[PDB]
């Protein structure tokens, strides 16, 4: 009951045909959940790709990105916002049946989703370039990985608090986060009746989440008092434990396994440097200030790699998940990031 | 067998006698573990008292600290390093009997262990003021509690890596750790059969604490490799459940209830201001530049209601863990700053 047009919409399924995976399995069919806001011109010179990042929906980046006065702006540019391959309303664990339902859905990585947009863009859209691809944490590693592998066919890249190739500690924070999960019982090996049998492990899940989610400055100033939640408590229980809630585990795994191994080097035998010296896109790095797992700093070592990018940080003490819109102030500094990146040739 | 002299010794057991706690019950017999490093000068002015963190020793400080080419000198201070309650060496639900056995152990603040301290000096060792109190973050904790509860008594305080009272963040990161182990169905209320038969609740602690008690650049520069750790599994596997590995979840249970409730403030209402301006002790408020969870900016708001008081930060991406010396350079500006704090005139 969460995965739906309702919820969600509207969004259109696009059935890509099948798709052969990294890992070595194929999809028979791919649906890709697809969310075009604005039209494209007969250039079509125009186009936006904004990838979904994780446990997120095409919805989250509608509500708290695309707009009137926004950079992203529907009025100008035709924004093409394409749920993950495992988030639920694109071809998932949740969603599919055979050999890939429940825990049998196959292994997908980032370069599955960029190959499945690929294709989407060209055969579907009839598109041959893409002014800019902007995503955030997930949706990062989905740009980086767009610039690197089809390099002429990105204009312009803004990679929002995340990583192109993933790092140790961001791995070991996963797989922490997976563990919370199917440590629970009752995840069954993904046999589970329902979401809500795991309900235990997606509150740990949820609470591992608000101590690596956002910063310790974050608290201290109480920003969660300004958000309407009286103590840390009432913040977990009211908004960390309600957002996991309806989820669906075997498909926060899909997406969860996915980031971990997140890494763009791969096109070049572990080269980072020589993958992202691919880049031809005009390319900002853009970490979240107090971001505690995708840092400043992780990001800044990957910019000062890619030739002709600029960096760009966002000042927020909301770290990581300020990527949900609570700070306004870091919304308008995105804006103008992204607006001077739309403007550039 | 973890908690033996021969692992953490030597020290002494000293009873203090009947303890009564802050939360209500009384302890019959409060023994403290207690090693001294150096001797006492002729009116016992040089008396420098060094409290444990969460899940060490007096064995830990000893090691990583103490020296004669460093600022905690013994060959001129007597360096008193004593053993939280609850922490294995004294007076713990590991080694106590009657009502206060195992599961059945009291809820211990860090001012339990404060008062147990000061009248171990004064009354066993004829002590009447310290001309130094210097622990990490546990030990900061308790330093904090020593410097505003018996504040004449203090002449210097060293809080490194700890803050005075406790932040929500923090003890939701401590919720999570104390979980970690008693979601484990081998815990069984604390009645466990043996430390080793909750092996899976105390690697999930020592993953937490991998996740939280370094840092990203800690990792990103490859500090592990550094320290002869080929990658970060082997890194968590042979260094951090490693260290975790034969201690007592009881026991780390109670250092973590009395690690969340650290708060210098029940002295004065819940008014910090009013008790961080209650220390006289010259004063260096010392976090660890990359701390993950007692921050940079959380201890510079508390030094800046410390009278007399003056922010040093530690520079070291080792973070919060660099108390176990894993960084040479931290270890060095500590010595340098610490030199420099014992060197300040006696009023």
């Amino acid at each position: 009951s969460y995965y739906t047009e309702e919820n969600h919409g509207p969004f259109e399924l696009i059935n890509i045909g099948p798709l052969p995976l990294e890992e070595g399995r194929c999809m028979p069919e791919c649906l890709l959940a697809v969310a075009v806001h604005g039209a494209l011109n007969a250039d079509k010179s125009n186009a936006i790709l904004v990838p979904t990042w994780y446990s997120g929906t095409s919805k989250a980046m509608e509500q708290i990105y695309i707009g009137e006065g926004r950079a992203l702006d529907p009025s100008k540019y035709c924004i093409i916002v394409v749920n993950q391959i495992g988030n639920g309303l694109s071809s998932s664990a949740s969603n599919t049946g055979g050999s890939l339902a429940g825990p049998g859905f196959a292994n997908v990585r980032i370069g599955d989703d960029v190959s499945a947009q690929h294709t989407l863009l060209t055969e579907y859209f009839g598109i041959e370039s893409l002014a800019l691809v902007v995503g955030g944490s997930m949706g990062a590693q989905q740009t980086y990985e767009w610039a690197v592998r089809y390099p002429d066919f990105v204009k312009r890249a803004a990679a929002i608090a995340g990583t192109a190739r993933n790092s140790e500690h961001d791995f070991l924070f996963t797989e922490i986060l997976i563990e919370a999960i199917t440590t629970d019982p009752a995840f069954q090996a993904g046999l589970y009746r329902s979401s809500s049998a795991v309900a235990a492990g997606l509150e740990r899940h949820a609470k591992l989440w608000t101590l690596m989610g956002w910063s310790p400055e974050f608290f201290r100033t109480g920003r969660h008092k300004a958000l309407g939640f009286e103590s840390m408590q009432m913040f977990v229980d009211g908004f960390m434990k309600r957002y996991f809630a309806p989820m669906d585990p075997n498909n926060l795994l899909t997406m969860a396994w996915k980031w971990q191994r997140g890494d763009v080097s791969r096109h070049t035998g572990g080269d980072l440097a020589k993958a992202l010296g691919r880049i031809k896109a005009k390319t900002y790095v853009m970490p979240i200030s107090h971001d505690q797992f995708f840092t400043v700093d992780d990001c800044l070592s990957e910019q000062k790699m890619i030739p002709n990018s600029e960096f760009r940080p966002l000042r927020s003490i909301d770290g990581h998940l300020g990527l949900f819109g609570t700070d306004a102030q870091m919304l308008d500094q995105l804006d103008a990031h992204l607006a001077e990146l739309l403007s550039s040739p």
